[PDB]
């Protein structure tokens, strides 16, 4: 299989006086490339997908796939959806624009069955050409893609190579490499990337990146390299800005992180999301004076 | 300015999908000739998730010009998780003749308290009809706390309640000894009484798909206080309430629809699809114990 795998980033989608920052979004995309990330996710969860224009969409992937060019890192453009026509159709279009691959995140707010979801990811996958990384995320989808969904999509679609973890639950993640050790896991939540990674995923979509890019960019390949030690030593000192970065949901502090650290202007979110908590505010603040966050 | 009572989310059927439009009147005919007070089109029940905007506004139409020239309303379904959109959904309902508007609370993106305020606060101020909220945690991944419910009843004069869709009966305490001027309507069919005897005022039922005529009693026998009636009907529908969730709604009621002979296709849009075997024949045992009116 064609595989899209590494230190990758979920990228943030900075706003000005509520329109997207086109200048922004290709200045942290490159300095994402320059601290060794592998992949870049545009128009993810942390991307804000869910409020994006589908105009604003494919300006933002357009904008990763022209940032990337001429480089290593490849673009993996979040393309999914909880209608399977609409999610056809942003891969379609996702391909057409460059993109070196798809993440499609599971159904949410609808609940399809099992079957429905291997209907809905196979429809998918015989969509595109490109590789196709699953995304399971419970607590926001309200399903979760089951082990033996993933592994007959897995074998069934030449497209389909991994799937991106977000359920705090290392045992399914034990489940999957002991039945199928051939597929790509990729880890979704910081605070546990080395330990999914030393089970043997393959790479992470990660929130943290995007404030402290070479520090999970350092943590995947020590990894990959098999130097575990080095890589649960930067698990470990990053866990307190990993967890702090959920204060409120995923982008609020992350987005809150960026704009305290100068490396956007203005702290502008689309509603129903909004800035975080005065405390929130101040503890995000005071988790990142322990950390060295460089710049462009 | 309210719109109470037993109410019914609609099914979509669908056709070689496309939306059955002849068809989606023919099943409005059959809710408002059966005592339904009030249809919801285009709901969780309608599969509004999976329709384009396009089929949502053809669905909206339907319902409105069939229920023109009865007392019966249209409360159709314009929710979003994107407030802009949210927005322009409520608008477009307004503009196109419905009584209100239904607005599920952002999924995925779990917005906090304060967005939830602001993004409701931003429909309501943005069109004049009535605007029922939509609690539904299991799906969205979010609760609209009972503070939250409150103060958008409090802050908005559009905002008159709450649809609880979350089997947690302690909230609808919460809210209606708090607040006890908000209209609570009922998600959850097995548990319509409880809710309507603590002081709920209607339904958004699914079982009133495939029998309205029990649903729109057992709520007007509750509304009236005759509660010992109204408990004897819920009782007698805890079956096919139960089993109308095997799996996701609305993939047991179309099910038990088409089986009816009420639809002529078992036809979803994916990710959406017909249930288990197992659970299909479970379905047709458990309707088996019920009268179903036909057209
Ligand atoms: N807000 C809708 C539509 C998104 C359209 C592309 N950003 C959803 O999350 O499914
Ligand atoms: N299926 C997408 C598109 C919106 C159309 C129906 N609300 C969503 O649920 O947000
Ligand atoms: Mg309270």
């Amino acid at each position: 299989k064609n595989i899209i795998i590494g230190a990758m980033t979920a990228l943030i989608t900075p706003f000005k006086n509520g329109k997207v920052d086109e200048q922004s979004y290709a200045r942290l995309i490159k300095r994402q490339i320059e601290n060794g990330i592998d992949a870049v996710v545009p128009v993810g969860t942390t991307g804000e997908s869910a409020t994006l224009t589908h105009e604003e969409a494919r300006t933002c992937i357009e904008i990763a796939v022209e940032t990337c060019k001429g480089t290593k890192v490849k673009v993996l453009a979040g393309a999914g959806s909880n209608a399977t026509h609409e999610a056809v159709g942003l891969a379609k279009f996702a391909k057409e624009h460059g993109a070196d691959g798809i993440l499609s995140v599971a159904p949410y707010y609808n609940k399809p069955t099992q079957q429905g979801l291997y209907e809905h990811y196979k429809a998918i996958a015989q969509s595109v050409d490109i590789p196709v990384l699953l995304y399971n995320v419970p607590g926001r989808t309200g399903c979760e893609i089951s082990t033996d969904t993933i592994i007959k999509l897995f074998r069934d679609c030449e497209n389909i190579y991994g799937v991106k973890e977000a359920s705090g639950n290392i045992d399914k993640c034990v489940d999957l490499l002991a039945h199928e050790p051939r597929m790509m896991l990729i880890s979704g939540e910081d605070a546990i990337n080395y330990p999914i990674l030393s089970n043997g995923g393959k790479g992470v979509i990660s929130v943290t990146s995007n404030l402290l890019p070479d520090m999970i960019s350092a943590l995947t390949h020590f990894a990959l390299d098999e130097n575990y030690k080095e890589a649960k030593k930067i698990n470990d000192e990053l866990y307190n800005i990993n967890k702090i970065l959920f204060c409120e949901s995923n982008p609020i502090p992350i987005k809150t992180a960026m704009y305290l650290a100068g490396l956007i202007e203005s702290l502008e979110f689309r509603l129903p999301l909004c800035s975080p908590s005065k405390e929130n505010f101040a503890k995000i603040e005071e988790v990142m004076k322990k950390y060295k966050i460089k710049g462009f």
